[PDB]
């Protein structure tokens, strides 16, 4: 309609209890307002390679209204392009504003040198005038040729031989830089690594309770020794049925009386669970594909020595606590205890066999999410100290309460499960 070439003096925000008056940038979908003259020239308007809907009714001589459009750009230039009725461009210097990378899970946090690793997350946004970078401490940059793709989702990148190890991974691009929840050979809040004497008794922790499991080393081991959850042959019913292969039990305590856990030390002594619900439980899992996982879900109890322990009914320990000893009552007393439930076979109502391909990936539980009980049914008692965190169970096992399980069936299968690195680390 008007005529001549679109000006603007500043661009302000369109609500009134704003606290900005003037803004050089704004969010997706972000209603703003132009304050210039002669913007009824202004026939288009593209904020970067996105175009805006202009609304007519709401576009004064001296006043534009606009929103931003939500997508992202694919070239980003800064700028917001005012096109006049003859397809000229006129260029303001403007940003859209847009989220820092969002970084959730390796694949294998402990992946050796030449293997395919993915970062999952959201944001990652790579362009040629601001490229994505990973750096993993201070002085080391991971080199451009290791990356393989970057989709806004997933990074994928071949493992350098020489990236620091338990440093702090940040993912940084044009929007921000986020740290990851994670480190590379990640061995905080350690528990089991099958391998290393821990730091109180100097045992290298493994069974402690009534069913030992396998825990041995050799050409598929991630680093040293593993702990293995089945083995070849050996029938997982479909409905989960209760079957002590499938369970490994690490009971604190070694039959003393008073108990002063000089041998088997109580988990929470060996690691750091102080504000659990900033806390996760990471573990490498390895399932080989002629040994699927299709049934069976895997109850991850934790227990307080209240609970379960390693020794005789009524012992006391140094903590005043009188031990229940050994049982395998206590995750399945009906007393609404939590315990967290991983069934990746389960996908979206149907259960197929999950593998993992022969390879390790990093399993993440946060201990916020340890709030089953045994027949699936949400738990009525939560964590209440760190002493919960005192012995710990891993069962693949349906639970049934009162022959009503809300839990599912899966398919008979023969699972292999190797396990290693179980620890706790920050959610962050
Ligand atoms: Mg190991």
């Amino acid at each position: 309609l008007a005529s001549g070439t679109p000006t603007v003096y500043y661009i302000r925000p369109v609500d009134v209890a704003s606290k900005d008056s003037l803004l050089t940038s704004a969010s997706l979908q972000s209603t703003i307002c132009l304050v210039g003259d002669n913007l009824k020239s202004i026939k288009g308007i593209l904020f970067n390679d996105q175009a805006a809907v202009l609304n007519t009714s709401y576009i004064t001589d001296h006043t534009l209204i606009v929103s931003v459009p939500n997508e992202i750009p694919s070239v980003v230039t800064d700028k917001m392009y005012m096109i006049t009725a003859s397809n000229d461009t006129i260029p303001y210097d403007f940003q859209v504003t847009i989220s820092a990378p969002s970084v959730v899970s390796m694949s294998n946090e402990w992946a050796k040198a030449g293997e395919e690793v993915t970062i999952t997350g959201d944001y990652f946004l790579d362009y040629d005038n601001y490229p994505l970078e990973i750096k993993v401490g201070k002085d080391y940059t991971l080199p451009r040729e290791a990356i393989t793709s970057i989709e806004k989702t997933k990074i994928t990148f071949t493992m350098p031989e020489d990236m620091p190890q338990h440093e702090d991974i940040v993912v940084s691009d044009k929007y921000g830089s986020t740290n990851a929840p994670f480190q590379y050979m990640d061995n905080r809040g350690m528990l089991f690594d099958f391998d290393t004497p821990n730091s109180v008794t100097n045992e290298v922790l493994g069974n402690s309770g009534w069913h030992d499991r396998i825990i041995q080393s050799d050409d598929t081991s991630l680093s040293g020794n593993y702990m293995q959850i089945g083995n070849t042959g050996v029938t997982m019913a479909a409905n989960g049925k209760w079957n002590d292969e499938f369970s490994f039990e690490y009971w604190a305590g070694n039959w003393a009386n008073p108990e002063t856990y000089a041998s088997h030390p109580r988990l929470c002594d060996v690691a750091d669970f102080s504000d659990w619900t900033n806390k996760s439980l990471k573990f490498e899992m390895l399932i080989p594909a002629d040994a699927g996982w299709g049934a069976g879900p895997m109850q991850i109890i934790f227990g307080s020595p209240s609970q379960i322990s390693l020794g005789n009914a009524g012992v006391v320990d140094v903590n005043g606590v009188t031990l229940a000893g050994c049982n395998n009552t206590w995750f399945h007393a009906q007393n609404g205890w939590g315990r967290a439930i991983y069934m990746p076979w389960y996908s979206n109502s149907s259960a197929s066999l999950y593998d993992t391909g022969d390879k390790w990936v990093t399993v993440t539980i946060p201990l916020s999410d340890f709030n089953l009980e045994f027949d699936g049914n949400s738990a009525t008692k939560s964590f209440s100290s760190i002493n919960d965190f005192s012995s710990l169970n891993i069962f693949l096992i349906k639970g049934a309460y009162n022959d009503k399980s809300v839990l599912p069936d899966g398919v008979e299968c023969t699972p292999i499960i190797k396990i290693d690195n179980i620890r706790v680390v920050p959610n962050k």
